[PDB]
């Protein structure tokens, strides 16, 4: 097929045999599919461990092998965390590029969140789950940010959950051209993604950590609204004018004001007034403590 016009380095530190790798079901679309590893750990070689790999499509080009061989390069520099999707393996030789990431049995968080709202099939959430949900996301935000990372799509979306619910951030590493970002195309929910970016990304396309931080009060308000969608019904330039009014998200239903002002500190017109991912880790932890389980 002309796969690839380029060598692919060896890096012995992640290599893993493709015998070692059970490919299983897709999971998403570079297409994302479960898979089972033989023997990751190698002082463990007969256990297997459930994984997710990203690889490229058939229609792919140098251009995307290049995108891909970037997130993984990004995830080996940025190291590793309980609440990100962390780099475990990649298949490089002989074959097909694969890059081996943590499985997230439970899907997006967005999903996760609708499925568990009041019927009008699983259980509820208490007041103090959204919180230390919010909680978990920050940890990672802050984690991801103090290696100088900006993720610039930060949503519900990219937030996965575990088996044991614990929550992980995902496609950090991802390398896209902001330029080329076309503000009409819409998410596979069938939302417009425009509608987590800060004003000065949105207008200025200036990406900052103020900017990230903006797109998780959009991300908080998505938690207590249990997966509501922003701005319902609002298309692209009716949300520019909304921003450039200075217009914010009204409180959720049930949500405290605490969480509102944090939300609406997060909006901050002046991006040096933001919170920083620390301060909200700090005053996340305080209210989870704070935060009854009834
Ligand atoms: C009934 N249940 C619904 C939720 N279910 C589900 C559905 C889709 C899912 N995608 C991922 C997943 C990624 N899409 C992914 C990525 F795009 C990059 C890096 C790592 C990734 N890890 C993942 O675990 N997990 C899923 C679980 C399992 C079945
Ligand atoms: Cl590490
Ligand atoms: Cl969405």
């Amino acid at each position: 097929a002309g796969v690839s016009e380029y060598e692919l380095p060896e890096d012995p530190r992640w290599e893993l045999p493709r015998d070692r790798l059970v490919l299983g079901k897709p999971l998403g679309e570079g297409q994302v599919v479960l898979a089972e590893a033989i023997g990751l750990d190698k002082d463990k070689p007969n256990r297997v461990t459930k994984v997710a790999v990203k690889m490229l499509k058939s229609d792919a080009t140098e251009k995307d092998l290049s995108d891909l061989i970037s997130e993984m390069e990004m995830m080996k520099m940025i190291g590793k965390h309980k609440n990100i999707i962390n780099l475990l393996g990649a298949c490089t030789q002989d074959g097909p590029l694969y890059v081996i990431m943590e499985y997230a049995s439970k899907g997006n968080l967005r999903e996760y969140l609708q499925a568990r709202r009041p019927p009008g099939p699983e259980e509820q959430l208490s007041s103090k789950d959204l919180v230390s949900c919010a909680y978990q996301v920050a940890r990672g935000m802050e984690y991801l940010a103090s290696k100088k990372c900006i993720h610039r799509d930060l949503a519900a979306r990219n937030v996965l959950v575990t088996e044991d619910n614990v929550m992980k951030i995902a496609d950090f590493g991802l390398a896209r051209d902001i330029h080329h970002i076309d503000y009409y195309k819409k998410t596979t929910n069938g939302r417009l993604p425009v509608k987590w970016m800060a004003p000065e990304a949105l207008f200025d396309r200036i990406y900052t950590h103020q900017s990230d931080v903006w797109s998780f009060g959009v991300l908080l308000w998505e938690i207590f609204t249990l997966g509501g969608s922003p701005y319902p019904g609002v298309p692209v330039e009716e949300l520019f004018k909304l921003l450039k009014e200075g217009h914010r998200m009204d409180k959720p239903s049930n949500c405290t004001n605490e969480l509102y002002m944090m939300m609406r500190d997060c909006w901050h017109a002046v991006p040096s007034q933001r919170p920083t991912f620390k301060q909200l880790v700090e005053d996340l932890d305080r209210i989870v403590a704070l935060t009854s389980n009834q």
